[PDB]
C-alpha cells in the first residue's frame, strides 16, 4: 500500500476581507515545509472546510499542491463530505490536480450506519488511485467508524491505508493495531501524539504544528526512530499549548495563536465561527509565552 | 411574534431512480394534510438535506408551498446550514418562495461557540421577516444551543420564536419555559412528545407522523386542548413504533416503514445513507403491524 505518514499539519485558512488570503496561505505552507513537516492537509476542520465554497476549497488544494512541488512534502488533501457524491467529487478533484492523497472525514450530521460508512468510503476509494486516509472524529460528526469498519475498509479497499483518530480512545488504538498491524494509525489529537505513536502509530495530523511545526516534527521523528524519551519529553512540554488550543472550538484558538504570533494578518473567521472570548484570548496569549515560535 | 406551532411532520424525501420523486412528494404532503397535520417541514434531517443538492432542496420547498396552498397547513421550510452564508441564502429563498417560516438547525461539524450560534442565528433572523424556529440536536451536530443562548435570541430577534428540541433533556425543557414562558418549545423527539407538550410545549416536528399522521396529530391536539389523559394514551401506545423508528439512524427506519406500508415506490436513500440491516428490517415490519396506517 502507498502511504502518507510522518508529521503533518492541518492547515489553517487565513482570511482577509472575507476572502481567502492566498498569499498568506502559500507563505504559511512554506513555513511548514521549512520546519520539518512531512505533509500538509489543506481544508480540513482546522481549515474551516464547512464555510469555504467548493471553489475556494479547490483553490486551497491547488495552492498546497503548487507550493510543495520540488520538495519531499506531500499534500494530503481534505476531501471529506457528509454526502458521498460530493466526497467522490472532491477526491476526484484532488487526484486530477496533483494531490498525493486524501483525508476523508466520516460523514457528519446525517449519522450513517457502519454499512453506510463502508459503502461511503468504498465509493470514494474506488473513484481514485491515490492513498485514502479515513478520519474519525465522533465529537464533531456524531458518528463513529468502528474498529471493524476501519479494518474492513483497509483490507477491502486497496488505497485505504489507515485512519486519523480524534477520539480520545487509546483502547481503540490498541484494538486497531493489534488486529490489523499493517494500517497507518495517525494521531488527530495533539495532546496524545506520543502515546499513539508509541503504540505503533506512524504519524500525526496536527493543529499545534501550525504554531510550532518544528516541535511537532521533532516529536514525530523522535518517536518513529523509537527515541521515546525525546518524543515523550516534547509531548509533555507541549501539553499546555496542546490543551489551550482547544479552550474553544478548533480552529478558534489556533487562529488566535497564529494572529498573536504575527503569522497571519487579521483574526478573521467565517460565521458561525468567531473570535474567542476576551478571557480565552488572554489565556492563549499567556500559554504561548512558554514556547519559542518560529517566524518566517 | 408570528409563530408556527401544532402537529408538524418532518417530511421524508422519496427517491425514484437517482432523483427526487416529485409527484410522490406532493402525494405524501396531501396525505399529511388530510390527517390533521398543521404544518410540514420540507428538507430537514428526515428529508436527507445533507445529500440533496441546493437545487433539489429548493424544489422540495416549492412543492410543499404549492401543495399546502388553500389549506390551513403551513410550510416550515428546512433552511439550516453549518455555514452561515448558506443558511442566510436558504432562509431568503424560503421567504421569497412562500414558506410561512423556517427551521434552522444548529451548525453541525464545525461546532461554533455560544457567541457564534448567536451571531449565526442573528444574521439569519435579520435576513428575512418570517418566523424562525431554532433546532437543537446535539447528538447530530456536535454542539448545543444553551438555554441562555436560545432565550437571548428569542428576546433579541423579532422573528426567532422558539426551538425544536431533540436532546432527550426534559430538564432543559423545564429550564426553557420556566425562564421564558413566551417561547414556542417544539418537540423534536417523538417518544417524549407528550411530556414536552404537557410542560407547555406547543407542537411537535415528528418523524412518526410520516407513517401515522392521524395519531401524532391527535396527540398534539389532545395535549394543546389540555386533554392530557388522551394525549398520554396515544404517546404510550406510540412508544414502540417511536423507538423502532430509530433502531437505525433516522430517516432509514421511517423510509423503510413508508416503503413497507406501500406509501413510497422504492426503498431508496442517497449514500452514505443505506437501507437497514435485515433483522432491523424485520423488527420495523413487526412493530408496524400493531398500528393502523392510513392510506392515501
Ligand atoms: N467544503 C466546501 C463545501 C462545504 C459544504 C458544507 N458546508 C455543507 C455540506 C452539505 N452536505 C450541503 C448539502 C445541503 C443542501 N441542502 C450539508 O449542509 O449537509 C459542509 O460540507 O460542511
Ligand atoms: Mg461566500
Ligand atoms: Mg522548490
Ligand atoms: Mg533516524
Ligand atoms: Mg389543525
Amino acid at each position: 500500500k502507498n502511504i502518507i505518514i510522518g508529521a503533518m499539519t492541518a492547515l489553517i485558512t487565513p482570511f482577509k476581507n472575507g476572502k481567502v488570503d492566498e498569499q498568506s496561505y502559500a507563505r504559511l505552507i512554506k513555513r511548514q515545509i521549512e520546519n520539518g513537516i512531512d505533509a500538509v492537509v489543506p481544508v480540513g476542520t482546522t481549515g474551516e472546510s464547512a464555510t469555504l465554497t467548493h471553489e475556494e476549497h479547490r483553490t486551497c488544494i491547488e495552492i498546497a499542491v503548487e507550493t510543495c512541488k520540488g520538495t519531499k512534502v506531500k499534500v494530503l488533501a481534505g476531501a471529506g463530505s457528509n454526502a458521498t457524491h460530493a466526497a467522490v467529487g472532491l477526491a476526484k478533484f484532488a487526484k486530477e490536480h496533483g494531490a498525493d492523497g486524501i483525508l476523508s472525514v466520516a460523514p457528519y450530521y446525517n449519522k450513517p450506519t457502519q454499512q453506510g460508512l463502508y459503502e461511503h468510503y468504498k465509493a470514494i476509494a474506488q473513484s481514485v488511485d491515490i492513498p485514502v486516509l479515513l478520519y474519525n472524529v465522533p465529537g464533531r460528526t456524531g458518528c463513529e467508524i468502528s474498529t471493524d469498519t476501519i479494518i474492513k475498509l483497509f483490507r477491502d479497499c486497496e488505497n485505504i491505508y489507515g485512519v486519523k483518530e480524534a477520539s480520545g480512545n487509546i483502547d481503540k488504538c490498541v484494538d486497531l493495531l493489534a488486529h490489523e498491524p499493517r494500517m497507518m494509525l495517525i494521531s488527530g489529537e495533539d495532546a496524545i501524539n506520543y502515546p499513539i505513536l508509541s503504540n505503533g502509530g506512524k504519524g500525526v495530523i496536527s493543529v499545534t504544528s501550525n504554531l510550532l511545526p518544528d516541535m511537532i516534527s521533532a516529536l514525530t521523528h523522535f518517536a518513529l526512530d523509537e527515541n521515546y524519551k525525546e518524543a515523550k519529553k516534547i509531548n509533555d512540554e507541549l501539553y499546555n499549548i496542546n490543551k489551550i488550543l482547544f479552550c474553544e472550538s478548533n480552529p478558534i484558538p489556533i487562529k488566535t495563536a497564529m494572529y498573536l504570533a504575527g503569522l497571519i494578518e487579521s483574526l478573521e473567521f467565517r460565521l458561525p465561527l468567531c473570535s474567542p472570548s476576551k478571557e480565552n484570548f488572554a489565556k492563549i496569549e499567556e500559554v504561548m509565552k512558554k514556547y519559542k515560535i518560529k517566524g518566517f
